[PDB]
């Protein structure tokens, strides 16, 4: 890998953005979570304050390769989250809502890392590695409450994903090529996130045969 060759810095620029737009829904969602759940306002701020943190390691990173961000590329490939997110919050389904940020969001990161990590350059290496170590210093906060909430929430939880499961292949297609540059391939991110998805739908309560059906659904 050339860390500075315009091709990399080309595919860099869109992949970087991607983490960086994503920490910024992140901050966002976790505020309007916050919102949803008064009860738990205290400490889904202190989680919005962390992913604003993180965003700035992301950002120095983009700036480490002198690069600049395609955040108009960024916010595309959230869109379709983005829109469901904000209508799910606006009609008070926290559920879907945790859904979004909380599997969906949440497990596409992992698989992310489990799949940049190793082909990272330093400079990058280093500051993932740092986020990650502090993100794993925590429970997940929305599978914590899926979990704890599961046998209520078990229908909405399916309506939300047959609506967002779709878009997460979406978003892999889109950016196959640029993963490839980076030394990154499509199929091992579909399978980690595949394997991230499937052990958090288990944890929070779903059967083998739920996860088949989750799973057969987010195949149209
Ligand atoms: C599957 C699309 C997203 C893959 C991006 C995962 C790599 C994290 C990169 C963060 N950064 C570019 C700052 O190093
Ligand atoms: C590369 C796609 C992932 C974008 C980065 C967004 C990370 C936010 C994770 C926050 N979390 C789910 C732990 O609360
Ligand atoms: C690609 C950079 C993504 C940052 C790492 C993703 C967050 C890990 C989530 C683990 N959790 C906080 C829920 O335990």
């Amino acid at each position: 890998l050339d860390f500075k060759s315009e091709t990399y810095k080309d595919a860099y620029s869109r992949i970087n953005a991607i983490v960086i737009e994503g920490e910024q829904e992140a901050h966002e969602n976790y505020i309007t979570l916050a919102q949803l759940l008064p009860e738990s306002h205290d400490e889904l701020i202190r989680l919005s304050k962390m992913e604003s943190r993180h965003k700035k390691g992301f950002e120095a990173c983009g700036r480490n390769l002198a690069v600049t961000p395609d955040l108009q590329f960024a916010k595309e490939f959230f869109s379709g989250l983005h829109q469901n997110f904000q209508t799910a919050a606006a009609e008070g389904k926290v559920v879907t809502c945790l859904l979004i940020q909380s599997l969906i969001i949440e497990c596409f990161a992992i698989a992310a890392y489990n799949i940049y990590i190793p082909v990272a350059d330093d400079f990058a290496r280093k500051i993932t590695e740092g986020v990650v170590k502090e993100e794993y210093s925590h429970l997940n906060f929305g599978e914590v409450w899926l979990k704890e909430h599961f046998a209520e929430s078990k229908a909405e939880l399916e309506l939300a994903n047959r609506q967002n499961l779709p878009i997460v292949w979406k978003m892999l297609n889109q950016v196959e090529g640029d993963a490839h540059t980076m030394a990154m391939e499509k199929d091992a991110l579909v399978e980690d996130f595949m394997i991230q998805y499937g052990e958090a739908l288990s944890n929070i309560g779903f059967s083998t045969r739920d996860i088949m059906r989750l799973s057969a659904y987010g195949l149209i």
